[PDB]
């Protein structure tokens, strides 16, 4: 009558995550600075569910997972639903790897975010950017996504296509596709990825976007580790207009006993529209962090960082293009905790 | 202190369900056709919770359940909450069956939807219809519902009443009740059901609605199976106006080893307002489907279907009445998967 | 190979709760009376998750929990998310007690609500009130909160500070802090609590608020129990204006075998603005209830009550201040059930 792991058809998994996070804004509205600014909590804890199933008439193993969103972020109300995060189904054989339908990370985004949005670099390197149309999607519903196996312990591919933000609501024909690749090499790992976005409606124009990324990551027998990337973003409006913007992000780490120190930098460079540059569309961030390996399963950290954002641009409709900078330059000290089970 | 089934006071249950689904619209706006049209995923996976409890001072066994909504449907955003689907409490004795309070299916709806909205027929036979007021509720909050036992292996009753869509928000005095019945007979099963809806506010008129259904269902020793129904809908405005509309839905099936083939048809007939018919308020759908019994616990399927919808009508306020047809005629090929645990 | 309690890193806990609840409104719009009025179900069931963790490098035990909102209340739509209720992380040592970051009850609110909003008294004693600004927060995101241990079996402190309703969305600089205290004494328990609220934006003024509470609670060897409180609320606008309002709430109980009878009363008194009283800003409620201890884990109850609310006031902008009375005087009979696991 007792239970085993085999009694259940699902696993609960969770990621408990809290960050007390103080911000000092410097947008040059003294008022706006206090709203945005100050301390908040940022609970990005969440729960999920997943399981396998060996169907009796299909050798590829069935897989499914349903992850809840963040329960009470900062700048946010409480509560969140099941499947705001990685929710999907799929299959897996050892020979061809796996494929997932639904709501996953794009293969481009998985690198933009990790390792290269950590820590605090997201504002600039993730959704920061001044480019038109859509540089890439991130987590996206309506996606199919192949993850190849590790070919001869070195080479891996992340391939995916899916529907757009609008089209998954039947309010557009926006689509996209993307591919990434990863080459393990001694202590290195080479990352390259791509993602084209088509029929994007924005500023009263249709946009095709293309984004390319190269980067590298190292882990060394002595405790030094690092990551670095260059991202390039093109885009083209249906009225002829071209835009270009490139960025980067870099991270240096020292690890020692139960500790890890981390400096990160990232930046988008001035933006080009039709050969002419747009002065002060630069963004950058510097960041620093101490982290403590408080349990095999958890970490504490303390963190400071500084965003200096762009001084703004119009989109193609003669009206301000929203950027991770429209709220304004801010800095931010935070302590936090994270627990995996 | 190992665990058993008896260690827990709840059960997690899930229904994992994914459907890649391509649509070709033919509304005669070329633009509108692309938005709506195209492929989308349709994750209707969800999770729930439920348990019994034998209260020491009450012989009837306590029952409760909380089912999450669909996590990332088509034409929809991601995420969903606990108790968007069948959420309730109740009790049960073998002599009188069970009763449930909260959010359940109406006894009418349980038949409209099953078997007779499957497969793809829902657009027409479920929420499709041109009639005024409210034909029936479906899943409804604020409901009490009795499910009688199987009297002498043949006769069963589904009985229920509850509050309206408005009244459960304290913005109305809408109410309703409904009853169904089921008679098992050799290889057949006779279904009849009813549902009256009162004080419904709509088109600046209060409406009383009455809807009646008869149908049948057969399973044969040789692998043929089928279902058929006629649904009749009356409604009456508080300004005198009458409306009538009838429908039907039929399903033929062949099953064989691990396979099941399925043709379905359904249709609402032109609508009558005060004796005069409204030409082209007809809707129909034809649908076909192969399904494969991929595990005791799961099925794969492939499916095609064609909706031809009504060409539109006004409500009693001289302004378009919304119908499952306002977006327009479309067809749709889909593959999907479904897993129960 | 089997599982134990120690196999999991989380616990599922739930509170299943249903209340059929009929209301007869008497606002003197005959229409309004029916909308609001009538029966509804009130499912306040919900689910949560929580767990401890003994980090290898930190003696204080890690604690976390994530509680879902109410699944289908009355006057409400269905569904709710994970972490609409008490969601947090924290730590605990026996010497200093515990601390929690996130979304918790304020230390003031925990007493306002319990024991002194039960049963039905909430309308008047919880969010009822006519005072300006914000008397107190209740459940609040972005809060840190210390719960001291029980010092020498008598003395306990609940201390907390957090951000405002706006500021947790970066749309304000509202903050607050609060402290309660509890002295066990023979069969009594003395409660006192406090909560100041700062920079509250409302009626085109900034408000500082201060709210003070004293109360008492008794349990007697013979089956009688009771509670009582007096709550005092000051507030001060940034345009000079002062307001004052005091309230109370009292509860008498007899318990016997498996039964408990309960009379409750509560009331807010007329409100003072700048020394002058606002006639008929009084609110009160009387309530009665029988409850049956149907299982170690659950209760049934039946309940009647009567709210007589204020006849209305303006805020400082010459426009109606919302109160738990704007909808109007109502009474209400209800039966319900509650199950803990």
């Amino acid at each position: 009558e007792y239970l085993t792991k085999d009694s259940f058809s699902y696993e609960v998994y969770g990621i408990i995550a809290m960050q007390a996070a103080y911000r000092d804004y410097d947008s040059g509205d003294a008022k706006q600075d206090d709203n945005l600014g100050g301390m908040q909590l940022n609970n990005e804890s969440r729960i999920g569910f997943r399981g396998k199933k060996q169907f009796a008439n299909f050798e590829p193993t069935f897989i499914w997972q349903i992850e809840g969103g963040y329960v009470d972020p900062s700048f946010g109300g409480e509560g969140a639903g099941l499947g705001e995060r990685d929710t999907f189904v799929g299959f897996e054989s050892a020979s061809w790897g796996q494929v997932r339908l639904g709501r996953v990370l794009t293969p481009m985004y998985e690198l933009v975010d990790w390792p290269a949005s950590n820590p605090g670099l997201g504002d600039v390197y993730d959704w920061g950017g001044a480019i038109g149309g859509a540089k890439y999607q991130d987590r996206q519903s309506n996606t199919i996504r192949w993850d190849s196996p590790m070919y001869a312990d070195k080479f891996s591919i992340d391939a995916a296509v899916g529907a757009g933000d609008k089209a998954g609501l039947g309010a557009g024909d926006d689509y996209w596709g993307g591919i990434a690749a990863h080459y393990k090499l001694g202590p290195l790992q080479l990352d390259a990825a791509y993602e084209g976005n088509r029929n994007i409606e924005a500023e009263g124009q249709t946009w095709e976007n293309n984004t390319y990324l190269v980067g590298v990551q190292g882990w060394f027998e002595n405790g030094i580790s690092f990551f670095a990337q260059y991202k390039y973003m093109e885009a083209d409006a249906s009225n002829g207009v071209n835009e270009k913007q490139d960025a980067m992000s870099a991270g240096l780490m020292y690890t020692t006993g139960d500790w890890q120190y981390k400096l990160g930098y990232a930046a988008n460079f001035d933006l080009e529209r039709d050969g002419k540059t747009l002065s002060n569309t630069s963004d950058d961030v510097v960041s620093a962090q101490i982290m403590y390996f408080v349990d095999p399963s958890a970490v504490l950290y303390a963190r400071a960082r500084m965003n200096d954002f762009n001084e703004g641009l119009d989109g193609l409709d003669d009206a301000a293009r929203w950027t991770s900078g429209t709220n304004g330059d801010y800095n931010e000290y935070s302590v936090g905790v994270e627990y995996y089970f």
